């Protein structure tokens, strides 16, 4: 079986839970935390182990970017640390290609990074590869025929409805068709050939509607919209449907997990995360 695991995330300051969901019989499992409290990190997995990377500790006593890289083996239930990231990215995206990670802009303080980097687990060692044609902090990121999607975000001034492609044998970012909705902190992911982008932000309000990105048309499609507002809203898919978790819907922090149907084209809720959280990080993996 596996496991929706949800890391860190905010709520009144930057969580350092671990949480892991059971599609198949409703459960939630409370496993060990962070090391380090962290909001705005993305989550990714290789080879069975769960990865947190970036983000920043939003805390009562001082604010700190994260450049960590933190490894969760749910064989033993322990956080290992692995290499640093060359800078701090809150508000990352991440994708694996090929057993490698990349990290994808984010923010350093005021800092809006079009920077990219690259950790290879057998090296434990992160290496810069070409920059993004823009600044993205808040960006969705996606992997979808072995390319790497980089949708949305925030440059610094503006929201972003651009998105971008990287082709690792041409170490060569490109545009794509832009969404149709300017989306900031939205939860991206792929689901059969499409890269969908769920809520965000678009500079006036946080978003419900969904839409997808077809490799083979190049056009942006709208999908059911979600039940709930949401940006900061962490994602992923499991068996063939995508869930997403948390976030924030301009009043409350969201406990809500919605998961969609692409068959039926509904979003249904699932469940409930044991509080109400953002900007978490998200993945799926072996249970513990
Ligand atoms: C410490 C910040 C205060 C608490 C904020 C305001 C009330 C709701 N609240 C959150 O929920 C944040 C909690 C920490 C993580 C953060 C977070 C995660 C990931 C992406 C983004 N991000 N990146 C760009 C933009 C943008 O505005 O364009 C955004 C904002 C829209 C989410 C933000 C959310
Ligand atoms: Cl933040």
């Amino acid at each position: 079986g596996r496991l929706i695991y949800t890391a860190g995330g905010y709520f009144r300051q930057s969580l350092s839970y671990l949480e892991a969901y059971n599609p198949s019989n409703g459960s939630w499992l409370r496993l060990a935390d962070l090391q380090v409290p962290r909001s705005g990190l993305a989550g990714c997995v290789v080879g069975g182990l769960l990865y947190a990377v970036g983000g920043r500790n939003n805390s009562p006593d001082g604010n700190t970017d994260s450049s960590a890289l933190d490894c969760y083996n749910p064989m033993t239930n322990q956080w290992s640390p692995c290499a640093s990231m060359s800078v701090p990215r809150n508000r990352i995206g991440v994708g694996v290609i090929d057993g490698h990670i990349y990290a994808v802009g984010g923010s350093h303080g005021c800092i809006h990074h079009s920077s990219v980097e690259r950790y290879e687990p057998e090296r434990d060692e992160w290496h810069l590869v070409a920059p993004m044609l823009t600044r993205r902090i808040g960006v969705g990121v996606a992997v979808l025929n072995r390319l790497l999607y980089a949708v949305g975000g925030f440059d610094g001034t503006n929201r972003l409805n651009s998105a971008e492609c990287y082709y690792p044998e041409r170490n060569e970012w490109r545009m794509i068709t832009p969404m149709n909705t300017i989306r900031s902190g939205a939860g991206v992911c792929v689901l059969h050939n499409c890269i969908y982008a769920a809520g965000g932000y678009d500079g006036q309000d946080q978003l419900n509607s969904v839409e997808r990105y077809d490799v083979e048309t190049e056009t942006w499609t709208f999908v059911a919209p979600m039940r709930h507002h949401r940006s900061a809203l962490g994602i992923t898919v499991h068996q063939g449907k995508i869930y997403v978790l948390g976030g924030y819907d301009g009043h409350t922090f969201l406990d809500s997990v919605e998961c969609y149907d692409p068959d039926s084209d509904t979003w249904s809720e699932v469940t409930r995360m044991t509080s109400g959280r953002s900007g978490v990080g998200v993945a799926v993996t072996m249970e513990p």
